[PDB]
């Protein structure tokens, strides 16, 4: 309970990235859609991206409408476009980093 969780979505040409508070009022969402409930759900209403080349560590930046229509933009408005995306953009592993591998067919049992 101190950590939000981050929900993928690879866009046409570039990845669109959704905030959410956590699994458990997400899969909860899906189970019985209420936009009067999308608010618990998402806090932040805005669709953020990758930096300007690779890495998310970078500093996200914010999708032009025109980029948000390269999806489903065309006349929608941005609830419902944070909602498609909801319905199962993709899940992320971990964010490891200074960690190692592990876990796999024993280290020294039998391989």
């Amino acid at each position: 309970m101190s950590t939000v969780t981050k929900y993928f979505y690879k866009g046409e040409n570039t990845d669109l990235i959704v905030f959410a508070a956590s699994e458990e009022l997400v899969d909860e969402y899906l189970k019985n859609p209420s936009i009067g409930k999308l608010s618990e759900v998402v806090e932040l209403f805005e669709v953020f991206t990758p930096q300007d080349g690779r890495g998310a560590e970078g500093e996200l930046g914010a999708a032009s409408k025109a980029q948000v229509e390269n999806e489903f933009g065309k006349g929608k408005k941005i609830e419902e476009v944070i909602d498609l995306i909801l319905r199962n953009g993709k899940p992320n592993s971990t964010t490891s980093s200074l960690k190692t591998k592990g876990g796999n067919a024993g280290t020294k049992a039998y391989n």
